[PDB]
């Protein structure tokens, strides 16, 4: 079997894909970000607490006839960014694309930060990192795709996400008319739970490669890049009047400036962010002050390539035996 199905961004800038997700019988839209940092799929529903939903479509396990309550089951997760969310469980039948899987935990929200309330676009995350940081207890449980992974034509998932504008996420197959030229596949560690690999390196506009490596973890569920805080230096030094920013939290800049590109590397193949893609506008409505895109992880404890970098590149996350990820340009 195989699955497509369009991602969208939430918003002007991008700070997040929502993909639509089919949950029940009959089937209840939800529009799911989807999270290759995570591993829990979970959704606003009918029991979480009323004032705690503001726009958001809901889950109503009760008017689904394939939905079961796992008896005992509860789930409680804190995001990097402080964000978190809490509830029990359902087993139902869950469809993304056109691919189904039978029996999918569909974790219920009875709680969510504010952060998640304030945000009316997202209805729940769909993790796809690996099942062991799935937060179900007392019994762990499995993500979507490692659910639907023997059914699937070849055990992987693909994100080709757009830069201000909708992309797919394809599951079962290689789309080898999405990408250009040919797909560099490099080492996963899965020790963290995370699809976590090491860059070779990295270019600022059109300056001189450096080689160094730079270990990280492919996360569609985090908007930005973050780098160790040398690269991140190295790259605002050549936007005139960048500043690191102790009160906004992160590295400014003139909105009238233009920004350099910023690439990084696969094993020997090179992905080129264009320097548009690291424009996250005004830092307050009205400002000449923008937020940039590439941030420092330092304080974070692992460096991140959300998606600042992903949306650059068609990226292949390979859940074969020994998973790895596989990056091309587009």
């Amino acid at each position: 079997s195989t699955g497509s199905a369009t991602t969208t961004p939430i918003d002007s800038l991008d700070d997040a894909y929502i993909t639509p997700v089919q949950i029940g019988t009959p089937a209840q839209t939800l529009n799911l970000d989807f999270d290759t940092g995570s591993s829990d799929l979970w959704v606003f529903s009918s029991e979480t607490t009323a004032s705690e939903v503001d726009g958001q479509t809901i889950y109503t396990p009760s008017k689904s006839t394939t939905a079961k309550l796992l008896s005992g089951a509860t789930w409680s997760i804190s995001y990097g960014d402080g964000s978190s969310s809490s509830g029990d469980v359902y087993t139902d039948t869950v469809s993304v694309g056109g691919l189904t899987v039978t029996g999918q935990a569909v974790e219920s929200a009875k709680k969510v930060s504010s952060s998640f309330t304030e945000d009316s676009t997202i209805d729940g995350l769909l993790g796809l990192a690996f099942s062991t940081l799935n937060t179900v207890s007392p019994t762990q449980q499995k993500t979507f795709f490692d659910n639907a992974k023997a059914s699937l034509d070849s055990p992987v998932f693909t994100a080709d996400l757009g830069y201000h504008a909708p992309g797919t996420y394809n599951f079962g197959f290689i789309d080898t008319t999405a990408y250009t030229g040919s797909i560099t596949y490099t080492a996963v560690s899965t020790k963290q739970g995370f699809w976590e690999w090491t860059s070779t390196g990295y270019a600022v506009g059109s300056g001189t490669f450096k080689s160094t490596s730079i270990d990280g973890i492919a996360d569609t569920g985090t908007t930005l890049l973050y780098l160790p805080a040398t690269v991140v230096s190295a790259y605002w030094a050549q936007v005139s009047g960048a500043k690191s920013s102790s009160s906004v939290g992160g590295y400014v800049f003139p909105c009238s400036a233009t920004l350099p590109s910023f690439t990084f590397g696969v094993g020997s193949a090179r992905i080129v962010i264009p320097g548009d893609y690291i424009d996250f506008g005004p830092i307050s409505t009205g400002s000449s002050s923008c937020f940039g895109g590439i941030q420092s992880s330092a304080g974070i404890g692992i460096n991140i390539f959300g998606d600042v970098a992903l949306k650059a590149a068609f990226v292949v996350f390979n859940g074969a035996t020994t998973p790895t990820l596989g990056f091309a340009s587009k």
